[PDB]
């Protein structure tokens, strides 16, 4: 309960406080994130876990199933502060298999006003209808999860932030990444762009070596 | 850190895990829904995770910039949404940082950029209680609009249609403000816990009035 | 100039006070629209003068290439007022050829935030890129503004509004119209839906009848 | 009128004046920019054409319930974006009408659905406001809320990085908030014109400041 949290944290902080007091000392020393991490609601295994990341090295983003919606103000605004402002040198999508945003919007349960948002996500289930029928029932929706973090990867390098800050030179790296829930081991979708040029070819590349693989 | 460093350690920490605790994946393969919905900044100072003390899977998470829930946010919306009536978190907890860049750059309007129209959101505040503020010692007005600022989301996402729907339907769901600073990493509760209509309107008046009496 | 417009209206309602003092005794009669009219911001022709409808029959949107995006909750509330509010018989979605919209998604200049918008539009050209390929260059940018004007429809349809006021038995029935500014002449692409089923199926011929004409 | 009655009249419309006028078409063939962006509510009560007494095509539109110009909605901030940066219009219009059934469901809170959130921000207006509305004569407050709501919007746009940018870069650009009523569809300048950023600041007050003094 509310109450148990607020025990651990003043425990946790207490905790620290003794043990290491410079812990606080290192964060109030301002270190501005180089990696903005976009990631799922669901957050099954937390970006700083399964990266060794320590807080305050990462800028973070979530919302269900991952999405970067081409008129997504909200994600924009995290994408745009962290590329003009912060500075950020990567930029992380991470997928997971078994998410339940990329399930729901497959088996179009009734849930509600969330059903708009996976709208997004079913227009993929559609867009590669052809590879994904051309295999077993139980790898289409990792594979749409796989599909789906190389579509966000694509809309974010050609928002207006990417192309303008790639047009101007800035260094700027993304990245497509997915894991599972049976060992948090990442996968590189292998979608990793750093100008509007080689955007364009990974992700060509990408989907097609999914349909060979 | 680069890239293949953080795939390095995901690699060896999988590994280690698989054979030492095995336990964990099980832990996590077993389906259990999130009884909490945390809402905070992208900064994330802090993990929510190290902050609650809880394990991974037991949070739904949304941040972004500054921690807000705006009226037409359809973003945080859906995650609202989804977490109340699929997922039926129990509680909601918006929580907001001393520091805050978000806060900051809004009030000393930079130039960022796009970003400032999502904060203009922040400045309306800022205005809103220009007295509260005015009557403050400098020193200590960003980080009292770090607590307003709290304080109106969670007023903003009382009166969500999604909020009040639930609380209609009798659904058990409480939301709160917090807060805290990187030098103790210590939350305080700003009082502003609401779990129907009713407690909403009243907890935020007499959430707000403590300051500006306090 | 913001003067003359003044003057007309000074003058266009002290007319209409004299001839026909009736005229706003109408107005004052509360008529519920029974129409809705989804357009772009361009309106080279007014809804009104194109149909013959009065003012009060007519609620309306406009945005930049008349879009219904699936999360844009602008346009959804628009939708969702003037269905379960107003209770609306119909929904029109109408573009029209030339739109500067539709040309500067495919003739992708940098534009600045608009641009991001216009992605969606960027969308439907790459998935329609077959048929559109196969087919003269003077008559693509024309195709892609009625391939939108479905793609539109379609999106209004699958909305958890449109869907719930279907499913619930509710009366409404969505149309997408174009139309060009050489003759102002409505063309009706035929993909008019009264309810979840025929929506597919409209969608699904309207589609194919294309690449056949 | 069924929908076959409105292609009817379209076409026998597109027909006369294919005849009759052939002229109509050859000046919109014309590509003339349009000079204004108007800023209307779907309510839609009278035409903008009509009541400015414009032809087709000298007006850029846009039109949502209870015409707002929210911080954060990218459908208007497109729009506007476009027309500035793009088409470059001289004059912005956001023209509110007294009776809105925005508006006045805004203070209503009817539990009329999805709508509600966007409402809530004139609500919001509704209380930033609360004296001068509890000074008012009731049967008076919600078409001062509709004027009130109109000035608020002007402002939002003003503050939009849009706007600031363009005024920066010394675009010449005006914005006006104005009202009418469906008793003489007469327009009403709210007196909250802006050409620059200083001027917004000030006429917004010395626009406000009108109503709670007269
Ligand atoms: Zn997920
Ligand atoms: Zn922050
Ligand atoms: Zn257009
Ligand atoms: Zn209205």
């Amino acid at each position: 309960d509310i109450d148990t949290l607020i025990s651990n944290n003043a425990l946790w902080s207490k905790m620290l406080v003794e043990e290491d007091p410079g812990f606080f000392e290192k964060l109030a020393q301002a270190q501005k994130p180089r990696f903005l991490w976009i990631g799922c609601s669901d957050s099954r295994v937390p970006a700083e876990r399964l990266t060794g990341l320590e807080p305050g090295e990462l800028f973070v983003h979530r919302n269900v199933a991952n999405l970067v919606i081409h008129t997504d103000l909200n994600c924009l605004s995290v994408v745009q502060y962290a590329v003009d402002v912060l500075e950020v040198e990567h930029i992380i999508i991470c997928g997971h298999y078994g998410c339940g945003g990329v399930q729901a919007a497959v088996e179009n349960p009734e849930l509600g006003l969330i059903n708009n948002w996976l709208l997004h996500i079913r227009d993929i289930w559609f867009k590669h209808s052809s590879l994904l029928g051309e295999m077993p029932q139980e790898r289409r929706l990792d594979t749409l999860c796989e599909l789906n973090v190389m579509e966000q990867v694509y809309n974010l390098g050609h928002s207006t932030i990417m192309q303008s800050a790639w047009k101007r030179g800035q260094k700027v790296t993304i990245h497509g990444w997915a894991y599972g829930i049976h060992d948090g081991l990442l996968r590189d979708l292998d979608v990793t762009a750093t100008n509007r040029e080689t955007l364009e070819q990974r992700y060509r590349h990408g989907i097609s070596n999914l349909k060979l693989k």
